[PDB]
C-alpha cells in the first residue's frame, strides 16, 4: 500500500501529504537540526534538502514557511572557497542566486544556506553548517499514467 496525491493526459503525483509544484514534492520541517542531520533526515524519506533553481520555486515554498524560523536548503560550501554545491547534485548555477543584501558574508569555515525572513523579504543567508535550524525536504514527483 502507498497513497498519492495526483494533479494534472499525464498526472503528476506526490506522496499524499507533501506540497506539490512543477513535478516536485516538498515538506518544510520545524524541529531544529544541524545541516548534516537535516540532510540525514531528508534522505531517510528518499528526499534531499531543497534545491532552489528558479524564483518561481522559491515563491512557491515560502508561502508555507514560518517567518520566525530559518530553513536549511541543500546548498553548501565546505571550505569557504565559494565552491557552493547542491547536495542533491543539481549543478550550481551562480546566475540564479537569491542572497539577502550583504550576503553571503562568512569568509571562513564550513558554510550552508538557510531561507530566512529579514527586511520584509524571504532570501538566502549563509550560516555555519553546525548551526541548528529547520529544513525543507524535496523529492522528485512520480508520473502516471
Ligand atoms: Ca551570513
Amino acid at each position: 500500500h502507498a497513497k498519492l496525491k495526483c494533479i494534472k493526459s499525464t498526472w503528476n503525483c506526490c506522496p499524499i501529504d507533501w506540497r506539490a509544484f512543477q513535478s516536485n514534492c516538498y515538506f518544510p520541517l520545524t524541529d531544529n537540526k544541524t545541516w548534516a542531520e537535516s540532510e540525514r533526515n531528508c534522505s531517510g524519506m528518499g528526499a534531499h534538502l531543497m534545491t532552489i533553481s528558479t524564483e518561481a520555486e522559491q515563491n512557491f515554498i515560502i508561502q508555507f514557511l514560518d517567518r520566525r524560523l530559518s530553513y536549511f536548503l541543500g546548498l553548501r560550501d565546505e571550505n569557504a572557497k565559494g565552491q557552493w554545491r547542491w547536495v542533491d547534485q543539481t549543478p550550481f548555477n551562480p546566475r540564479r542566486v537569491f542572497w539577502h543584501k550583504n550576503e553571503p558574508d562568512n569568509s571562513q569555515g564550513e558554510n550552508c544556506v538557510v531561507l530566512v525572513y529579514n527586511q520584509d523579504k524571504w532570501a538566502w543567508n549563509d550560516v555555519p553548517c553546525n548551526f541548528e535550524a529547520s529544513r525543507i525536504c524535496k523529492i522528485p514527483g512520480t508520473t502516471l499514467n
